[PDB]
Order: structure tokens, then sequence, then C-alpha cells
């Protein structure tokens, strides 16, 4: 059967499993008890003292706290990793070729376990960072939730759908289609085949709809199609214990406890798990002349304190018109003083990626030169049935040993003729 | 039948009438043809260029666009002034016994003929102002909506309840509630006896929730107690004309047209009318010493473009726990730099009102400050079953000749004696 | 001979009439004694304590100061008014066929004597408010210049070339083209035929590029293609006196002086008065889906201190391609806080306009709506070979007498069929 | 004999020792010869060009300039320390016992030999960050005095009365007091017994009262019950040198000098030492239902530039009257974005502590929640005759190896019944 979900980014939510009418405390957050028993939890996404526009927080009225569980205890790594300076810096552009899925024939590996980090920057502990890494998984996570304390999840599947469980309810995100799971809060995914996809983590910030400027008020990634899941809970005892894995100052902890975490009756709040279709931006661009400037395409961002500058932007480059006359319409070259990461979701083919870095000088290729000076111009379809994404960072991305291991034009000047 | 809401103050929300499933356009705000054939009708109610935090629109699909109407015509103004300089300036405080709700065995008035201004400050055609009416009625609005292309309206009920039609659904408004209803939008009120109650209108800007300070992510009126209609529509024809009263530069004007203008069967949006109730009012006071300042009580308010100034505040005075020891209870003697108007909800009684003009003193009585001075202090409970409120704004309030034709302590210092 | 013209949006200049090499003072703007004897002269456009971002000033190196005058004497104001309450306030929409512009044979009449303002808001002492004038004459100036002490101007030809004379040189203005001549700039206008245009004022601010918001760092009017004269003077005694005119608190005024203004020999600054021409308006819409806010075609926006509300902004709705799929193409039906005065370079004709003032119900017709709901889709040229523009305002715009004297749907509802 | 202070947080203050009336110059700061023949020197608390609001600055009149020093030499760290990477994260909940106090009988250590360094987080040079230290001593300090380059000192005593004195004065600063100590200021500690307190270090930024929001103009910390040293000076030579220990990059370092370092005369500035009586914390909290957010208890925060985001605040649990009906009034379960230390001055003890980190799980126990959901709710005393408080802050702590060494609820859910 197919999941109901509320709709409007950033949204002050309300939902009640459907089971248990008005199982939200009326008109108050912490009666001395709770509609059907419940607890009162209070998840702070940001300081208390935040702004209206900027204070996030979430109330789960649920079976059991999450106080209850056991200690946590050291679990090994993988190939989740924040030290930036193992590998030496290399300012060449990277590609890599699909990065492989583990068959489950070989070994059962869940999204947890198959998640690798591939490139990042920053300080982990100090709210200043970013990280992308690439699940490569085929089994569902089984009595395994995980929760990030550092930062926000984007989570962009390639290859493979995922059913995600929450405390807020479930999602399911196939690809084309992103969702973003925040600080702090427990998920499971299920998978359905061998499963790939891209992650872009930024340390200590969420993610924002990009302000319009001249755009006005509507356009690009409209808020109603941004998706939260609603209230859906399991009070479920698991013999043996639920284990719930956590990333904590970027290395892995375990704690077992009694029952799924996934015991929320009902919440309410602005700060949820969310999912956006990737087939419903609104997409602005170029309609006269000249190549406009990627960022116009920008989907989320997550904004650092400089006015304008981002931690990291998740853009998409849609099916659209391509009309512009008298104009170079592929990319320009460039050399820019962001990193660029790119990825395929349907040169390299969909679930590889490349990253330009910071000044590396970039543009099209001298076949493609070639063909967009000479074409007639009229209008075209351009990317359809195809998705490319890039996650750009003001910081320099530095790749990860893990990363390196998986990696792989002619003058026509006419001095004496202007026209 | 009681009147289902949707919650969530300033929510991004979605609302389609029960009786026409999909009526909102999957995945777009203008398609070729709208579903059902509706017409797609945007109310912008701010510049189209401002940030996400301040942008305000909403769609509405109906059945026909607001456009088909007969041209406006001037109608007699009434008791609805905005001439701040007919009356010469008077610093004394002003009272006003509760105000006289005409009989409907004398006068058939409902509620846009029984509106009267009381005072107010600044321009109209600037942005920069606002007015407190009183409205005095006694019989429904037949055919007839209103709508204010000058500002916003915060309507407080006193006596009577009011049933609300907006185009985005119904609004019942009870004694001890309040609604918002924003520039542009177009509302008819039903009244079920003889009607009194106070509106404060703001010229050019909207009202929002307070930013917190210290107090927090919780407290005072919490984002999901407000509540917003949802979609309801009426394909009626009016033999005759429907009237629409037009508040245009403060002058009234009113177009026939030939159905009602609560045709939107769906809407989506952050720009819509709304309500609260008072008693949901999470109280935050001092709870050691001292006496807090009244701005501890902000429902709502208007900001001015000077960091923390607001053009106007409304503030309430509920009931509460009054626990503060070695502390004078009651309000402080005061001058100040805002001019306060006062109305009570449920010396003056239910109904009336009194107006502190900029710096001239105030402060409690003779005998409430005897009292206060010798009582043992201990937790009592304060203004159960009352409910006071305040009208407080930046701009030196000037009352209308109809306000005005409607109005109405010993030393004890020991020199030598410390303790 | 065609004039040269340095070009930078905001840009900080330099400019030595070519005849008179090095005569801007080298390393310093006050010498004891300026190169070629001249007199330094300092016209500040904005506070001494604007931060960079916002300080506007030119240093002016001429043969005589502009002291150098008689008294100012007042004279007749013709029709140019701010006086925004003779006229009582009307909501409808406003229509004005082309002006007419008075014959020569009938009555000689310059630039300023055919100056008549059609609608405006606000006061003009404080810094807060606009007017819109339309210019119609027929004989260039002669022996007279014009100079606003209360704003700028953004003058917009429609019939007939404008020769323009500023004391930081000459300019060429074109009908589809625009030029802003800032406060307290004298100048000068030579015509060549009936001539007919339009002039946006606004009190006490300056017209800045927008910000570009997630369209980049190119876009729209690019900072390029606006154009600054180079400097050029004239050292012409004037026998019976050359008149400057002012237009000081709204009233004109007249001062006899021995010599033309325009005797500055070389000058540098950011104040300067320009040009742009639309066609290089870089045309940012939709290409894939849905209807762009009018907003995205902004050429120049004068801020107002609230963000992203402007006092006033020039849009122009250019030469495009039109491309959106399964999409309502014409304008969508709206309801604005806004105040929208239509102009049209090349219904009405070109030369006339339209005033849609604050929340009045506008759209596309009935025909026009019927076209746009039936035609297949497919890529189309819209607006070649035409040019039309707005000038909106946050204020409510109100008619002048002139202004007054001047001036001139089916529901489809399918209750149980959705799609 | 008891000292006097000047009263007023952030306040311009003058002080001269009463024994050399006008040592500080009139009408200037930089006399050619100062009164008295005193050398003025600045301290220097922020850039030069910081607006008014953060600009801070004091000058010293002193009998000897402070650069009459001979070299600093490293001397050993103790358990001062800043390598927040030599132990592994831990996410659980740590908690410590009363830290031990060494017995003078078995080894004299005075305030700077007794520090140790807790926990913390961030870049020392980078000025973002902050440490928490505990003072374990028994002995004043003896011709010793100590300042911090890397930031400033938010000092708690606990157990055990500080005499401190400083450039500008002596603070008696006593449990239930606390006191800054900024950035450069030199300092000295007696103290009267085993002495133990808490420190909180921020890293290149300093302490504010927080903005109020609706709190209005009064409240929480009144500016008025800050207090700061007065002028006190001693012309003290030291035979064999007073040594001056100086923290910078988290290193100490250790300069000799012929005389006592607290030689000012007289000084004047916004940039000086302060101590504040927890007792005279005007608490609010909520009055009516529900409970609200600890910010609410903010005493000083050290703002990061993150709108309303702090690098540290300062938070008490003061004696108050606890009045919430229909509530939980305990702390509610929580997740939070912040990691949170806290103390107690008078499960731990007085002098223990506790570190909730980043998104780890917190709330009641059992006893506390059974306890809380049953009792009658009535008007009661909450927090006499104790103290505790919060170092909270936006960076997500780690543990040091000495403060690692140093260290040690069932459902009720009726899924049928609501109500
Ligand atoms: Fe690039
Ligand atoms: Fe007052
Ligand atoms: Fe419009
Ligand atoms: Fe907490």
């Amino acid at each position: 059967a197919e999941l109901k979900y509320i709709s409007g980014f950033g949204n002050e939510c309300s939902s009640e499993d459907p089971r248990c009418p008005g199982s939200l405390p009326e008109g108050q957050n912490n009666p001395q008890v709770c509609p059907y028993n419940l607890y009162a939890e209070q998840l702070s996404g940001s300081a208390f003292t935040c702004p209206r526009s900027t204070n996030k927080r979430s109330w789960l009225y649920r079976i059991l706290p999450s106080v209850s569980h056991k200690p946590f205890e050291s679990i090994d790594e993988g190939h989740v990793t924040h030290n930036w300076d193992e590998v030496d810096p290399d300012p060449n552009q990277l590609r890599w070729k699909p990065f492989e899925i583990p068959k489950a024939s070989q070994k059962k590996v869940d999204f947890v376990s198959g998640l690798h980090t591939l490139c990042g920057a920053g300080d982990i502990k100090s709210n200043n960072g970013l990280a992308i890494h690439i699940f490569l998984c085929n089994t569902s996570m089984e009595n395994r939730c995980f929760y990030n304390s550092d930062g926000d999840f984007l989570i962009v599947p390639q290859k493979g759908n995922l059913l995600i469980y929450t405390e807020f309810g479930k999602m399911l995100v196939q690809p084309n289609e992103i969702c973003v799971i925040q600080r702090g809060m427990r998920f499971s995914i299920d998978v359905f085949e061998e499963t790939r996809g891209y992650i872009l983590e930024v340390y200590g910030v969420h993610f924002e709809l990009p302000d319009l400027g001249p755009i006005g008020a509507n356009g690009l990634a409209n808020p109603r199609d941004f998706l939260i899941p609603i209230a859906w809970y399991e009070d479920r005892q698991v013999p043996g214990g639920y284990t719930v894995i956590n990333k904590y100052q970027g290395k892995l902890f375990a704690a077992k406890q009694d029952v799924s975490p996934f015991n929320v009756v009902a919440w309410h709040g602005n700060y949820t798990p969310y999912k956006y279709n990737l087939k419903n931006f609104m997409v602005i661009n170029s309609v006269a002349f000249d190549h406009a400037d990627p960022s116009i395409f920008t989907v989320l961002t997550a904004k650092s304190v400089r006015p304008g500058v981002a931690i990291a932007d998740f853009v998409i480059f849609p099916p659209r018109w391509g009309v512009a006359d008298k104009t170079f319409r592929p990319p320009y070259y460039h050399r820019n003083c962001m990193s660029e990461f790119m990825g395929l979701i349907r040169g390299f083919l969909p679930g590889g990626g490349s990253l330009h870095s910071t000044m590396t000088p970039h543009g099209p290729d001298a076949d493609c030169f070639e063909k967009a000076s000479k074409v007639k111009l009229a209008p075209e379809r351009i990317a359809d049935g195809t998705m490319a994404f890039m996650f750009e960072s003001s910081l320099s991305l530095a790749v990860t040993k893990w990363g390196l291991k998986a990696s792989r034009l002619k003058s026509h000047f006419t001095p004496n003729s202007r026209n």
C-alpha cells in the first residue's frame, strides 16, 4: 500500500497515528500525564535562543523515552572517515566509474555497513564542514537503526529504492527523488536490490530553500512539493536487543535497547525528515541569449554565516528547453572558488562522479566545443531522461584513501579578422 | 456542525474542499487547464522579491476570477476615518464606557456599517501607520463582503460570536479568541446578537510571532495553536448582485458582481486568515521577585524596520499565578515612549477602554498602592475569569472626532528612616 | 558624429575632456590650484557616513563653481504636482490613450514645460515617495537646464529621441533605451520632433541593480551595458542669462547665471548620469513549466529599508522564447499588495498606460483565457517588436487631477469531473 | 575590611585609587606627562574598528608599563591541555564525583598549579572554541600572577572563597557568585582553605548579557548587579622577581619582573574584570502551564556569529516558585544539538558534574517520572538552598585524558484509552 505524506517545507506540523486519535496533548506540550500515557520528548535542532526563522524543534509523544538504552560501545568505522589529511592534496580532476555494489551472494551488507566516505573538508566538532559519502549495500537493516550526532544527511538514491523508517513515520525514496534526515533523527532503511547512492553530509547546519531573488515568490523547488512522513509507530520488543548505531564526532557507536525506537505515537514541530521529487522542479533559465550560471538550478542550500556563501549547495540539471540564440549553449570554460562534485542519477555513467577542485580549470571538451560552435540554433529538448546533479562547496574538498583507491582543443584565432 | 481547521502559524498550507478531491494542480501552480476547469489566481501579500522568511502569497483555484465585477463606486464612509488632525491633540488619559451597540429594533446594522474608528496614527498610502476601530452591529452581512486594500485586521470580539466567511474557508471566532484577516482578503460576517468588539488595523505590514529570546523554543503563543480555515466554496448566483465593499486608501467603495466571492474550491500558500484562542497562551512571568514588563505577554507583533520596535503589538493579561516575594505585584508607575490602548474582553467594564498617550504618567491608584504595599505575600491566582489586553504602538495615537464624542495618593517619605 | 561612453554600473570613474589632458588633479582631490586653474566642486549623492557600498559622490573640476548664479525665483509649476489629496481615491483600473503631444504650430513647449505628473505617493521632504510623470514637448531647451533637488529620474523615451546635456557629458537616449539622472544633476534636453515619454521619480533614494539570487553572477541587466557619458565642456557666456530650473520640495524655481552650467572640464566619482539599452537585457524565465512572476524581469530597483521591498521597481517585458509545457502562458489572475503602472514603448497603444491599484483584481480577459486554454503548446516567440514595462511600487499611488482629466468571462466548472 | 565596587555591566568606567586623587588625565588619554608621572597603557579587548556596541578597551595609568619584564620561558603545562584528540570520542553521559582537592599537608598547590582541563572543543589560535577547567588548590598565589592570552574566563567557585587581585582592583568572589576575567588581564588569587571550582573558558570572544526578547527591559541578570573593582595599586619591588604566568596558544609560560603588576594607580574604560551574585537573578518562568526551556535561565552568553547561536552560555537553576498546573514539572526528555555540562555549587554532589553530549538522549529517571506524574499539583518552592548550573555549547565537547581518569523506566501505554 502506498504512503501518505504531509506537505510544506519548514512547516510547523502535527501528526497522530490514525489508530490513536488525540494522542497529541491539547493546547500544551507537557501535560502531567500525556494522552494514552505516553512520554513527551523534545528533539532540539537549533539552539533554544534562535529567532523564529531558524528555531527548530519537535515534540515526540512516545511509548518509551529514548533514554532507555544500554551504554554505547565503539564499533568498527568501516569506510566512514573524516581524516582529510591521510592522503596528500591533488588538484587534478578525479572521475569515478559507477561504484561497485557488493553482491548478497558474496557479502550481506546493509546501508550502514556499506557507507563509504568519498571526500570532505572541515572540522566535525566545530560545525564547519561537510562530507560526501557513497552507500553500497544489498540487504535491509534488521533490528538496527542509525542516527547522526554530527549533522544532516541529504540522501540521493541512484540505483535501488529506499524504504525509510524514521521516528516521524515512513518514506519511500526512489531514484530521481531525494530526502533529508536531520541531525539526531534515528532511521532504518529497507532495500530491494543491490543498492547505490550518494549522501551529502553537512556539519552542524541545516538545509534551507534558497531565497529566490528576482525569480520572486514561485519557482525552482516549490515548498508544497516537499513531503514529510505521517506519524506511524510500532510497539515491538526485540529479543536480543534492537541496535542503535550512532555517528558521534565521526566515529561509530552501538547501543542496545529493548524495543524498536520507532514508537512515536504522535509528534508536532518543524524539525522533521522529508523528501522531494526532482521532477517537480520548476526550471528557470535563459530564454533570449547567453548561458545561465548553474546556481540557477539550486534545490537546497546549507548556508554559511557569510551572506550568499553556502557550506554546500545541492544543484540539479533537469529536463528543459534550450532556446538561447547566438549563444554557446554548453557549459562555459570555468575556474571557480568552490569545489564541484558531480553525480548522475540516470564522462561517467549513472552512479559514478567527478570532482573539480578549487580553481582547477574545467569546461567542455574539443568535440563539444566544435559541435556547439557550428549548429544552427533552434529550440531543443535538453537532459530528457537524464538527471545529473552537483554538490558544490565553499570549502576545498579532500578525497579520502578509499576515494582514491576507487578512482580512475585547438586555437582558431584570426588576429586580423574580428567578424 | 463544528468547523475543522488546519494548524500552524505561517505554514505553507494546501486545502481542497472535500467535495472536489484533487482540485489542486499536481506539481505546479499554473496548468493550461486547472483541475475541474477552475481559474488560478494569485494573492500576493508581499513584494515578489522578499526573502523566504517574509515572502507571502496564496494560489486560489476558483470558479470565476475576482476580476469579474462591475466598477467600484464610492459609498459613504460612516464612522471609518483616518483624518488624525480634525481633533486637537490631548495628552490626558481617555476612558470609554462599553460602547453602545445599536438595537435591531432601532437600526439594522451589519459589521461594516457599524465600524467606528477610535484612534490612529500614520499615513495610509505609505505603509506606516495603524488605526483602532470598534465594531457595533446587530445583523449579519447579507450578500455583502468586505476587504481591506490598506492593511491587516486583528479582530477581537468582546460581546457576540463572529461566524466569518473568507475565500479560504470559514472561522467561528468567539470572545476570548482573536482572528487576523490580512490585506486584500474578502470576508463576510454573520452575528447572532447585539455585537461589539475591537479591531487593530496596521498599514502595509503583517503580524508575526515575536522572537522568544531567552524564553527559547516554546512558550507564549505556540505556533500549533493558530488555526487556519479549511477550503470551502459556494457556487451561488446572486439576483441583484453580490456587493464587495472595499477599504481603499481609507475610503469605502462598493462593486457589484454576479456571484458570491467565496467560490474558491482549493487553495495553497502561506498567506491566509487565522484565529487563535487566548486560553492557550503559555504564560511566562516572574517566579522569585520583581514585576515583569508587560511585553512578556506579547501575542502578535507588527514589526517596524527598527529592530525590536513594533508598529503595533497585541498583548494580553491572562489568568496566571502571582508569586513574586518582597515585591510590589501591581503594575509599576510608568511613563512610556509608546501609546497604550487598553481593552477588556471579559476602571472600565468589558467592551470599553483607555488610552495612555506617549509619556503621560500612569500607574496604580491610591487604594491599589495601599493594599499591595501591606498584604502578606503568598502564591495567588490573578486575572481568573477576566481577559484584558493592550494594543501598544510606537506611534503617537490621535483620537478621532467620534472617539472623543464617545469618551468620558500620599507621600510616605521618612527622610531619616531607610529600613 | 556619435558619442562615446564609459561602461560599468556604479563604477568609480575618471573622465577628462580630450582637449584638456591632465585636467584631473593627480593623486588628490583638492589641490591648492587645480590643473588649468579650475575649481573643484563635490556633488554628494549620499550622506558622508554611508558605507562603501552606498557612498556616492563626484568631484567636478569646472570653469566656475555652481555658486555663481543669481537668487532663485519661483516660477509657475504647470502640471508638476505632488498633492496626492486633491483627487478622491479610486480603486478602479485606469487606462490612458497615448498622451497628446502639443504641436509646435500651436505652442512651442520644451521638456520642462511639458512635464505632467500622472500619479504618486509619499512625502517629498522625507525621502519616502515617488511620482510618475509624462513629458509632452516639441522644442529643445534653449539656454535652460533642469535639476531635481528632491530625488532621481528614470527617463523612458517612447516617441522621439532625447539628446541630453549633463555636467558629466552628453547622452543620446532613444526609444527602447532608458537613462537615469540622479538628484542634483543639472541637465538640458534637445528634441527632434513631437516628443513623448515616461518618468519614474523616486524621493531621496537611488536605483541599484537587483541582487540576482539563484540567477547568480550574470543575467538580466549586466553591469557592463550601463553607459556613462564622457567629460565634455563648453565655456559659453549667455547674453541675457542662462536659466537653471530647480525642482525643490516639489515646486519649480528659476535662477539666472552668466554662463552655461556645462563647464566641467574633468570629473571623477561614482555618482553620474547613465543610460541603458533594453535590448541587452539577458532575459531569464521558465523553461519547463509554469509562469514566472514578473519580478524576474527587473531592470533597476529603488530599495526601501525593508529587505526585498522596493519603493519602486522598473520591470520590462522583452522579446523572448515562451516554452512552458502544460502551462497557462499568459499572466495569471492577480491581486497584489503593490501598485502597478504599465506603459508601452513600442489594452493601450504605445505612449499610453494603465494603473492597477493595490489589491484591485486583474488578469487576462475572456478571449485571452479561452485562446491560451486551448492552444497546442510549442516553442514560440513572444513580444517581438514590442516593449512593455512596469513601474511597480510598494506605496499606494494616487492619480493627480491632470492624470484623471487625461484618462478613459464564464464559469467552466465541472464539479463531478476532475480530469 | 570589605571591598567597594562600581556597578554596571559593560559601562565605560573611571577609577582612581583614593590615595592619589586626579591620577586620571583630564580630558585626554595621552598627556605628554601623565599626572603623578605615570605611564599610559592601553589594553585592547577588541579590534580597533569594532562598532561602538562591541569596541572594548581600557586605559591603565601605572607606575611601570607591562613591557618591563624579562623574556618568557616555557614551564610545564600540568593538566592544562587543549588536545581534544588524545582520547577517542564517547557519546555516553559522563559523571564526576566532587573532584579531589589536594591537601596542603601533601602538596602545596596554588590556583594555577591546580588547573585541570576537563573538556573542550575548537581551535585556539582561530578564536573558535572553549574549554572547561576545574581548579583544585590549597595555597594562595605568592608573587605570581596569571593571564590568558587566548580568551576569557568565567570563574565559578564551589568550595572556598577567592580573593582576587587584578590590575583594576580586588574582588572577593564567594560560592554562589561568579566573576569574569577577560583576555589579557593579569590576576592573582588568595585562597583560605582546600579550594575547588569550575571555569568556562571561551576563545577570542567575550561574554554579553542576553537580549531579553519579550522579557523586555528588566529581568534575569540586571546590569546593575554586575560589580567591577575600584582602582587599587601597590608599588612593591619583589626580591628574586615577581612571576607572570601566561597561557599563550594553550601552553604555559613564565616571565620574571622586578615589581608586582598591580601598580595601576588609575584606569578608565569598558574592558574590566567583574563579578555577579547569583542570588540577584530575577527568575523568569512559566506561571500557568507547561515547562519552560532552560535557556530562560541564561546569565551570560558568548555569542557566535550565527544569530542566536552561542559558543557557550552560562545558565543557572535558582530558588524559585514552581506553579505550572496540569504540567509535568521536572525537565522533559531531551535530545539536543548542543553539548550540556552541568555543575553544582551547593546524580552528583556539589563540586562534581555531568556531560550530556550532542544528541545523546537524556531526561528524568523512573522514580522522578513516577512521582511527578502522580502528585496533586500546587504552588511549591524549588531549588531552595541549592544552586545548579550549566555550561552549554554549540560545539561538541570532547573530554581530556585527565577528565576521563577522573570520571565514574516502563511503558504505560493504553492504546485503546486516550483520556
Ligand atoms: Fe564549474
Ligand atoms: Fe504602561
Ligand atoms: Fe499584477
Ligand atoms: Fe537537555
